[PDB]
């Protein structure tokens, strides 16, 4: 409803529009898991590993789970740099398996750097060249 | 060279040489695009530029032939057809199975004044902000 509530809502029409990664951002406490649904279709697979090491330990059992469907990595936050980069292998596997991959990156109530762990994960990198 | 600003810069640079996925360089109209994005060129391989834009949709595969394991270097989006950026997406995503690193620009009016539609078009995925409840 709200006017902040809007501009969200055009970022997911943008994103109901790619078989990419989507990447969700907000505070502590955030719901998730709701907005990440408003990209499941019915009927297909929405697929949550059980516990956080699967990511790393059967990232293929995974994705032929999601196969057509979505899988929902979580929250980041609070991830070691080992199961980031188990996120990234199952990243870049996810388009052959027809799954798309949905994270999240929760911060400090008062926007407190999800930035750096969102960076890693992002699928290209930037620089910006300062005026001389 | 040498500023505060500048260290950063580096930095981002740095973060960049270490991956094979593209390179987006941002910057105010009449920065020096090219001799940054001539930092992820490798000694004796290629450094490819399309001579025509059109190029970019006419023949992306003679492209990443020629720059195989070297850099595709596109250019500068900022005036670039919806149609051209397309065709750069196109190619982003050959350009891995290719062994070629693709490397884009946008330049914007001096201040700081959209460039960010044109790139987050080519980035390859999508972030969604949650604004605060209760």
């Amino acid at each position: 409803n709200s006017a902040a509530i809007q501009e969200m809502n055009r970022e997911v029409e943008a994103a109901a529009k790619r078989t990419s990664p989507v990447f969700l951002t907000g505070e502590a406490g955030s719901p998730f898991e709701t907005v990440a649904r408003y990209f499941h279709k019915n009927g297909t697979p929405w697929v949550s590993p059980a516990r956080v090491e699967y990511l790393i330990d059967m990232p293929m059992e995974l994705l032929q789970k999601a196969e057509g469907g979505v899988l929902y990595v979580g929250d980041i936050a609070q991830y070691s740099r080992n199961i980031q980069t188990g996120i990234t292998f199952i990243i870049g596997k996810a388009e052959r398996c027809r799954v798309r991959v949905i994270a999240s990156c929760s911060y400090a109530a008062g926007s407190d750097s999800c930035e750096e762990k969102l960076a890693g994960l992002f699928s290209e990198s930037v620089v910006r060249i300062p005026p001389l």
